[PDB]
Order: C-alpha cells, then sequence, then structure tokens
C-alpha cells in the first residue's frame, strides 16, 4: 500500500537572534508564518511543513531545551510528533532540522559543521552552522550564519561569508572542486547576518516614522545586504524574497512598540538604527522548481531584541531512480554531448586548462582533454574545447530521470590542478536530439572569475 514518492515538499526557515533571553511560553506564531510581511494563510495553519529548519543567534538554551520547546510547538500545531534530523551548536548560534515522521527513510547522508570567523580579537563569537542531507534524489543544504555587527563592518561582513561559503564542510566530499554553493540542489542560507540601513544617525526619528507608516522603500534603498548583492561584493547568485515586514532590530524587550537605537555603554557606544538584521537567502541549481510562500517576522514574540524571521517554500524533489542498468552500470541509450563549447575567464595565468564533469548522473566524475587558449579582444582568456569535450555516459536513459539532472563543471589549471571556476548546466532541456544553447557564469570563492557557454546534445531513452 506504499505511499507514492513527493514531487515536492514544503521546507520552513526560520531565524531568531534571542537575545540571551528564554523564549516567551508561546512561539507557534513562528512556525504559522503569522505576523508582518508575507504571511501564510488561516487554511494552512494545521498542514504541517516537510522539513523544519530553525536557526537560533544568541541562544542561551540548552540543545535539549530547545528541542523540547521546538517539537511541542510543531505537535500543538500539527498534530504530529516531528523527528529530529540533526543540531547543530557553534558557542550560541544553533541549528535544528525537523522533519515528519514519514521522512525518516527518505533522508540519508546527514552532514553537520562549523566555521568559526575572524582572528584573535574577532575570534570567538560570530559564524555560521549547517546542515545538509539527501531526501530521495534531491541534496539539501542550511546554513545558520551570525555575521559581525554594527553598522560600518558591511565589509567584515562580506569577509565572513566568503570564509562561511570555503570552508563549511557539508554535502558530497568527492564534488571536490564546489563549495557549498555549488553542493545542493538547493541552498538556504539564514540568520543574523547583520546589515543594517545605512542613514545618518541623526535620521533615527525619521526611520522610526517611516516604519510606524509601513513606508520602507527609502529604507531599504539603503538596506547594506541588498546594495551589496547588487553591486555583487556579496551572495553572488542568491535571491531573497522582497521585504514587506519592519525591521526586525533592534526593539525594546517585552513590548515590539519602541526601536532602541540610541549608543550605550552596553552597546559599545554604537548606535543601532532600525536594521533588516535577520534574513533568509537560497540558491536553487537551474530550472529547479523553488517558490517563496511567506517571508515575514513575527509581533508577538517579545523576549529578544530581535523579532522572529520566517520564510517558507515550495521545493521541488526527485526520486531514488533505479533502472535494470544504473546504478551499477551505465544505460547505452543515454550521452550528453558538448559542443563549439568555450571558457571567458578574468585570470591573468597563462597555464593550460581541463574540465571536470561532476554529476550524481555519472558513476564519477569525467576529465576532459586541455582546451586551446586564445586572446579575446577586450584582454580577456578564451580557452577552446571546439568537439574534443568526452561524451558522459549517464547511468540512467529514462528521460523522465535525466532531464532532471544537471552537470557541475570545474574549470582547473593543468599546472596546479586548482579551479578557476565552477558552474552547473541543467539538463531540463527544451529538446532532445538537438543541439541547444547551454550557459553558465563561474565563480570561484563565490566570487566571479568567469563564464562557460556552448551547445548541448542530450539522448535520452525516447
Ligand atoms: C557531509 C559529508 C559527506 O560527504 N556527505 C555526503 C556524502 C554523499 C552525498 C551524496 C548526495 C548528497 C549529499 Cl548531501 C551527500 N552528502
Amino acid at each position: 500500500m506504499e505511499q507514492p514518492e513527493p514531487d515536492m515538499i514544503t521546507i520552513f526557515i526560520g531565524t531568531w537572534n534571542m537575545g540571551n533571553a528564554p523564549p516567551p511560553k508561546k512561539i507557534t506564531s513562528w512556525f504559522l508564518s503569522k505576523g508582518q510581511g508575507k504571511t501564510r494563510d488561516d487554511s494552512a495553519d494545521y498542514i504541517p511543513h516537510d522539513i523544519y529548519v530553525i536557526g537560533t543567534q544568541e541562544d542561551p538554551l540548552s540543545e535539549k531545551e530547545w528541542l523540547e520547546i521546538l517539537k511541542h510547538s510543531l505537535q500543538e500545531i500539527t498534530s504530529v510528533t516531528f523527528k529530529t534530523v540533526a543540531i547543530h551548536t557553534l558557542w550560541n548560534i544553533r541549528i535544528v532540522v525537523l522533519a515528519k515522521p514519514e521522512h525518516e527513510n527518505r533522508i540519508s547522508h546527514i552532514c553537520t559543521d562549523n566555521v568559526k570567523t575572524g582572528i584573535a580579537n574577532t575570534l570567538g563569537n560570530k559564524g555560521a552552522v549547517g546542515v545538509s542531507f539527501m531526501f530521495n534524489g534531491t541534496s539539501l543544504g542550511f546554513v545558520n550564519s551570525h555575521l559581525t555587527s554594527g553598522s560600518e563592518k558591511k565589509l567584515r561582513r562580506n569577509q565572513n561569508y566568503m570564509n562561511i561559503l570555503r570552508f563549511l564542510a557539508l554535502g558530497d566530499k568527492k564534488l571536490s572542486p564546489f563549495n557549498i554553493t555549488h553542493r545542493f540542489t538547493h541552498l538556504f542560507w539564514f540568520g543574523d547576518l547583520n546589515y543594517r540601513v545605512d542613514l545618518p544617525t541623526w535620521e533615527a526619528e525619521t526611520i522610526i516614522q517611516k516604519i510606524k507608516q509601513q513606508q520602507y522603500a527609502d529604507l531599504l534603498s539603503h538596506d547594506q545586504l541588498l546594495t551589496e548583492r547588487r553591486e555583487q561584493k556579496v551572495f553572488l547568485h542568491f535571491e531573497e524574497e522582497e521585504i514587506t515586514f519592519a525591521p526586525t532590530y533592534r526593539f525594546e524587550r517585552l513590548t515590539r512598540d519602541k526601536y532602541a537605537y540610541t549608543k550605550q555603554k552596553a552597546t559599545g557606544m554604537k548606535y543601532n538604527l532600525p536594521s533588516w538584521c535577520d534574513r533568509v537567502l537560497w540558491k536553487s541549481y537551474p530550472l529547479v522548481h523553488v517558490v517563496c510562500q511567506s517571508y515575514g517576522s513575527t509581533s508577538d514574540i517579545m523576549t529578544s531584541d530581535h523579532s522572529p524571521v520566517f520564510a517558507t517554500f515550495e521545493a521541488g524533489v526527485t526520486s531514488q531512480f533505479v533502472s535494470k542498468n544504473g546504478p551499477g552500470t551505465v544505460d547505452s541509450q543515454g550521452q550528453i554531448e558538448f559542443l563549439r563549447c568555450y571558457a571567458t575567464l578574468k585570470t591573468k595565468s597563462q597555464t593550460k586548462f581541463y574540465l571536470e564533469f561532476h554529476s550524481s548522473c555519472l558513476e564519477s566524475f569525467v576529465k576532459s582533454q586541455e582546451g586551446e587558449n586564445e586572446e579575446g579582444s577586450e584582454g580577456e582568456l578564451v580557452v577552446k574545447f571546439g568537439e574534443t569535450l568526452p561524451k558522459l555516459k549517464p547511468i540512467i536513459s529514462d528521460p523522465e530521470y535525466l532531464l532532471d539532472q544537471h552537470i557541475l563543471i570545474s574549470i582547473k589549471s593543468s599546472d596546479s590542478d586548482e579551479s578557476y571556476g565552477e558552474g552547473c548546466i541543467a539538463l531540463r532541456l527544451e529538446a532532445t536530439e538537438t543541439q541547444l544553447p547551454i550557459y553558465t557564469p563561474l565563480t570561484h570563492h563565490g566570487e566571479l572569475t568567469g563564464h562557460f557557454q556552448g551547445e548541448i546534445k542530450l539522448q535520452t531513452s525516447q
């Protein structure tokens, strides 16, 4: 009588800087996506999300204490006893992953890790925790980061981001050229990112007035995370839902009627103008379904100087496919061919380069011959592969499997074997047996290093 495997799941993401205070007795509004912003319909209150991922900062509770509160809260809402997938804490930064009991046998390869940011003085409370796992055929990653505080420290926040994405060891370790920004079908990155509204301190009361009027436009135009992202300084190739809720920091505790922005000994004589510190971003592989269903803040949880933030997503997932052939052999009906491909690189290096193709649809990664270096008009390096690239042999040829897969590409130096650029190509093509354009930007350490473009021709069993 087996339940069919899902094609889509819903995921709840929560971030809350708890301000080193215990929570109030009731926090269900958080998990219901109720308050300000893009909120969830009342008619969905009893429908459980498939996965709940809860990130805290300045969390004063034990793992045991917080798990008990979380599981009781979800049982009250849904009448379901959720299973603990993973819990990991670095200092007072914590991530909890809970899942419906029906998903226990769909989840495998659970990993946790942390990154400590800063050196000496700036090492010891900021960094990130994360969790990854497989959900049937779909790889999921989750990062909760508490970045450097202070309105004048946006560059340090951007440096913290680059250290976390380089050093957090999640996902398939065989994907050696790839950082967490390429290892997952869906990656969610959330936390107290600590970016501020960059307006003069003497405009504090003006800002509060704007908030009371629910007029966020002239504040969001100065939000450091939106401006740094627009300038490609941080979170390149991530998405965020439009913000339609009030700044979530810095509140007087025990009400939400008052923003506490003035400099005090307790703040290091820093101002904390109202800001959207608490954020949820994501990055999914090309042409995979991901839709943000909610993004908002609670109004009734007041123990911290931050309000909790929620976001919910409908995310596409795939099945664990088994044919008569693969896994454990190739299906010769299938092939992936790359035609007239070239990489354009920002590097000044004059080494030869080769490609590596990594995918779950291959028995193991494939290494190309070296390309032929030319100079582009505007000074650049162009690495030409012609029709020289290997024919990739997928393990399963069924189009219902193969059209849902992705090929990770690394371009590596022949001299050093180091990646100069990583990217991802979807096989969700408009046509099979047809030459079609392909394209990915290439990044390294999450910054743009080039592009890969050319044509693909996909052979399936149909
Ligand atoms: C966390 C260490 C590790 O290697 N995890 C791992 C291994 C294999 C995987 C396959 C597919 C998806 C994921 Cl998330 C995997 N993670």
